[PDB]
């Protein structure tokens, strides 16, 4: 494929979906045996390696639909990929959203144009895939990793002048990332599945940051759910 | 309320939402006991009784995006309504949705311009109650009814001449139906739990017909999974 | 037709509309003689019966563009209706606007997103039928009814957050009800005729209401000119 | 004004409307005594002169939304005008629509964004004032003049590649112009009375031209269909 | 050609295109030797003579995108016109853009949907001439004209109750006029050459009129860099 | 800032913008002296070094509107850039436009959603900063280097099942990339100089593409243009 240098085979059924390279290359080698990097086109490393023994891909995305859509797309065009879960962050936009919560979006709103180009007229609202939602929900309960399933937003600007999450918030909106609304819609367009597991980087409308270790904490529980989302 | 001819008390916590008043008059008398008709305005039948004692309401709610939402908004506002849980139907969009299947939405498409009235060039979607969601998903596995979660398409115009369900068919929407995404936008907005639950009406896109006694069954099966929704 | 239980030539050439079922029932077993109830089908009622030895038909549409439009195309497609004609009252949004008026409407604006669906990027204004629309006229004016001739609003959002009333009203709109952008805009793309002919139910920017015996008096008003639009 | 050479009350309370300021000319020459010529700015003639004893002026617009609304802009808020006709041609779009009747535009269709910008989600449809409207109906009739009322539509593209004049023809528009959506709304936005009344030029879709004789016929027509339109 | 007098060979290759046709007449009749008037159809005149023994040609336009979409579509189609220089004015939107600065535009902003009709969900960015632009450029700087190279913004309203040139301004458009991005969109769509020359007549922002003898000045500066912009 | 780890003045006031953070590598090292790297957060390096003598910064953009804009507005808004040159390449849409032609973009239209949203009905045309695209112009001519001034578009998505760009090079656009709407919008919107030059990397709807040793030699072409656009 055009952006990914990796050959047959190499990439698994299943791929963990980090914005950041540099995550990417922490989760492979922090999780998983046996790894091999497979991509290095724009330093956007995508890794593969076993999970008990299960073979599991790792690539980067980059930030933002364009980017995510780029990668989703050949991973899914070029190496046959079954199971798509993206793990990241989000800014909460509710005070009910806690700093220690891994949220498991359903669905994702956007301001992004791209289901518009397609649909014109129609709404589109992307839907996450419930067997892997419903396993990763699952996998929290059973080791009481809080757990928060619900909505996103889906941002082209990281800073937007016309931003409308206080509205979104009170829609029941839970946070704002950049990526959902393309992998949802472009996994489900090829009838593969996806899901998108995310931790809170700080509320947004209090500006509140969360610490190093709240990250470090909700980060290996995000990861720790994903590796048992598929089946 | 402006539509509906309760008093205070006479509306149940949660709310069951056929799209036919004369489906909530079948679903009262044929399911709970010690039925009270406490609205007849405009026909539109509203219904309490108890289900294995438990206060439940059942009202119509007209057939269109502007019909339930009038409804909607009163039984939250002026009625303080917490569970709404639609019990319909939709026509199926895809060969993969078969007759017997209830549907659980997970979250709906429109082309209603209700939320780009609110919010301009930010595609909302609405998101079903995961909580309501899970509990209906959990009683239909219990006694193996078979049940299928996804997205539906909360459609204006019954006879469209400019239907894209084709395309919402290979983006993997399930059905069409006219009701969702006012249901769970207009719940989400004020705090409230919402969830639809739907039978197959037909096959639109192969014009094949569900027949009466399969539309019996899965009307039951609806209604005993509606009955097991909260808590 | 799917919504309707009539059989062949039990519809007149000419129906009215009004959107409450009840108010049909009232309509027909006041005004005409000899009436046949031909639609029970979601308790949605509709009527035919003799006006001065004419057969005249008398069907409840529901709420809102979506229930309307359903209505409106079975009775156009499957039964041959040739005059369609909206018996109904909307919130007036101007004090020039007097609780006794009937509205004859020209035309309607709208926030729904039906003729978007259709036309993109072009606003297309429906028309109603100039004949009908000069017989109403003349009925009223012959024994002195007050007639108001201008244009209203469809809305789909009874309760609405974002609403444009104010400005609506600035540029001369005179009220808002749920229906008339669908009945004129279907009946023109069939080649058929359609009014509306509208009470005032409230004054919505003051919120000062109609009186039952006002609106006693408007509704039969209402119904006497329609009962002379056709011809 | 900035675009009109006038002083106070040299523009009368009555002023028609052509396109084309020769036709201004020919008009004020041809049908007024005493006559005086007020504008000549950009040739943009404006004269003002009696039609029975009664004042009356006659103001070329130019061609298209902008330059319209420009012209009646500042006759209403510069001038004070109160009945604002517009004069002039459009390519018919039905068969049904005869090269010799006069179209009383009731309202107009258009691809304009004029009140897209000031309306955003709503599609606003302009009225034409019908005082003036039924004027203008009554003197067609008593002197037998053949005169059909519909819509029309307001094109910004005489030469459009996504011309959709043959689904608006469906939807029953009986031709098409440059300039009805901007007259009709902003007299209605300043609580003045419009009106257009229109001659066909020519059969766009069977690109079937009218002949300079009927074109000569009609244009006297409406002219003193015009001349009759006030009070 | 419908709009247009003229016949074959009367319009040079090279056009300006001034919107009022009085100053195409003073343009041609001050500027150029042995002047035909090829036009007079709605007196929007049409000139051609000589500038050092080169043929040029000078049309009025009339005001705004849908007037002068009718005369560059005929002077391209029908009269094979080459180099299309629109000379005008435009009020100035910021302070730096000063009285006595002619005007460049490289690109046009709008409130038309002349584009979005043709392209949808997508904006198209009209686009100058590189060759007019750094001919007219080159001229300028010779001489020692102040000369500002950047955008503008084209209206459809002259008088626009919901104007947003405080914010246009803001991301660096100079001036607002009526024309540019018809003119630019036409010629590129057709393979020919643009390019839009303007004068500041005042700045909106502080209601700060420019003198008439300032005016003066600077319309023979733009005339001067037109009469140098071709080769 | 939230993207980039570099300090107070460890990024100079012109800053090479490519969209892979290996190739702003590459170009840093290859032309650049004394090279320091300010920024390695999430790999998407950024460098300082100098060119003749003078501070010089390339930093990488990454893919799309959404993460170029990140870089952008935090490169203007915390290291207070003056210059930002984007050098990257895009897919020729036109046979016009050769293999080793240098593109410098004017404008950029684009199917991104971000200007709508801050505009809404306005469509908004991005604008170069003459200054820069002048000098760079210059540079090109002086040295040989085959130039080609005019418009790109800026898409969503690399793979775009509802793409325009067979209409938009009938419009005269050069070539498609993902970044340019983004970069000359919010320089412009926060006073800072953009210019955009961009190499083909194939003839897209050909699928003709260019070989590794032209995208050898025009990229660099593309970076000693970009080395002479400032001053
Ligand atoms: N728009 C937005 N995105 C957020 C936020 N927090 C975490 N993300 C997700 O990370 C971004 C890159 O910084 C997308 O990959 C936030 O507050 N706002
Ligand atoms: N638009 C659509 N709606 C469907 C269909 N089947 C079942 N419904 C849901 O019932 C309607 C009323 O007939 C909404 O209340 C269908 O095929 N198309
Ligand atoms: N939106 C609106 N609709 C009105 C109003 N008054 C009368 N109607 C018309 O009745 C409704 C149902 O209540 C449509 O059938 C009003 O104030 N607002
Ligand atoms: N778009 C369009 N406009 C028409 C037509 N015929 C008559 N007009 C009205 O005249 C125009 C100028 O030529 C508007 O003033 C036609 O066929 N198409
Ligand atoms: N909308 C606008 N247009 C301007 C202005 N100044 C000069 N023009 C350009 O002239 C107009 C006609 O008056 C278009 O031909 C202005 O301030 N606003
Ligand atoms: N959409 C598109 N973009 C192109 C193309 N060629 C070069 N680019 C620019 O590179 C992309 C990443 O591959 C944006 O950074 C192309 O053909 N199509
Ligand atoms: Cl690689
Ligand atoms: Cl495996
Ligand atoms: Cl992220
Ligand atoms: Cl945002
Ligand atoms: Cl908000
Ligand atoms: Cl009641
Ligand atoms: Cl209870
Ligand atoms: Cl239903
Ligand atoms: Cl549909
Ligand atoms: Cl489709
Ligand atoms: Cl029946
Ligand atoms: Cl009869
Ligand atoms: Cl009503
Ligand atoms: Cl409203
Ligand atoms: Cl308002
Ligand atoms: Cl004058
Ligand atoms: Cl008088
Ligand atoms: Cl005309
Ligand atoms: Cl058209
Ligand atoms: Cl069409
Ligand atoms: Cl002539
Ligand atoms: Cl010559
Ligand atoms: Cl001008
Ligand atoms: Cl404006
Ligand atoms: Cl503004
Ligand atoms: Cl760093
Ligand atoms: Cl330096
Ligand atoms: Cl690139
Ligand atoms: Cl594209
Ligand atoms: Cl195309």
């Amino acid at each position: 494929s055009v952006h990914i240098g990796a050959e047959k085979g190499q990439i698994a059924d299943t791929v963990l979906l980090p914005g950041d390279p540099l995550r990417a290359k922490f989760i492979a080698e922090t999780y998983l045996e046996n790894v091999e990097c497979y991509n290095e086109v724009r330093g956007m490393y995508g890794f593969t390696g076993t999970y008990k023994g299960k073979k599991i891909s790792v690539q980067g995305t980059g930030m933002g639909v364009p980017s995510i859509s780029i990668y989703v797309n050949e991973l899914i065009q070029s190496y046959d990929v079954q199971n798509l879960i993206r793990v990241g962050s989000c800014g909460a936009i509710r005070k009910d959203v806690k700093v220690r919560d891994v949220i498991l979006a359903m669905t994702s709103s956007t301001d992004s144009q791209m289901n518009r180009v397609a649909f014109g007229s129609v709404d589109f609202a992307p839907c996450a895939d419930f067997e892997l939602l419903k396993n990763a929900y699952d996998a929290a309960k059973d080791k009481g990793v809080p757990v928060t399933v619900g909505s996103v937003f889906t941002a082209d600007q990281f800073y937007n002048d016309d931003s409308q999450i206080e509205k979104l918030a009170k829609y029941g909106v839970l946070g704002v990332e950049m990526e959902t609304t393309a992998l949802y819609t472009l996994a489900a367009k090829h009838g593969r599945k996806a899901l998108s597991i995310l931790t809170v980087s700080d509320h947004v409308l209090t500006g509140e940051e969360t610490t190093a270790e709240e990250r470090q904490t909700t980060f290996h529980d995000m990861i720790d759910v994903a590796l048992h989302s598929v089946s």
